[PDB]
């Protein structure tokens, strides 16, 4: 059986995210913005860690692969809000979508992949990295629905010696996350399960 830690995990990772294209830069404060979507939903964004600080200007156009921080809300002149966090990249696309090298051993032994598209991005931020791939943990291997599942890590290695990674077992780390990254320069991803 789970420990009440892990469920929180499990509900945040099996929750899906939100997608937006080509929004548009409203407003731009220190921990936040706010980004006017194509569907003309209002998003407001925070950005905890001082490493990853959004810097467009009131203007200018960016992608979101975010997470909802608490239920979304109308406000009173009639617009829908959304309350996210991380996840605003830039408009890049990639000339042809890559399929992003995944491996995944479940207690060792090696484990065949499924949920796993391509990319058109150029770049992306860690945390929706982070997600995706324990997503698909979770949903494909058994990731934190069993109590012999419950931790492991996923391990970026960049084509430039570089890495990054994360404890599956402890909710990613949104504020001390690195600036997002340039996906066609991944050297490889590995994920492995206890």
């Amino acid at each position: 059986s789970t420990n009440d830690n892990i469920k929180d995990l499990l509900d945040w990772y099996s929750s899906g995210s939100d997608t937006f294209t080509n929004s548009e830069v409203l407003d731009n404060s220190l921990g936040s913005m706010r980004i006017k979507n194509t569907d003309g939903s209002i998003s407001l964004i925070i950005f905890p860690s001082p490493y990853y600080s959004p810097a467009f200007t009131k203007g200018e156009k960016v992608d979101l692969n975010t997470k909802r921080t608490k239920k979304s809300q109308h406000t009173s002149e009639g617009t829908y809000i959304h309350f996210q966090i991380s996840g605003v990249t830039n408009t890049e696309k990639l000339p042809t979508p890559i399929e992003l090298p995944l491996k995944v051993k479940v207690h060792g032994k090696d484990s065949p992949l499924k949920y796993w598209p391509k990319f058109d991005k150029k770049q992306l931020a860690i945390s929706t990295l982070d997600f995706e791939i324990r997503h698909q943990l979770t949903k494909i291997h058994g990731l934190y629905r069993s109590s012999d599942k419950t931790g492991g890590y996923w391990k970026i290695t960049m084509n430039d010696g570089s890495t990054y990674q994360s404890d599956l077992s402890k909710k990613f780390e949104y504020n001390t996350e690195k600036p997002p990254i340039n996906i066609d320069e991944i050297k490889t991803i590995e994920a492995e399960i206890n």
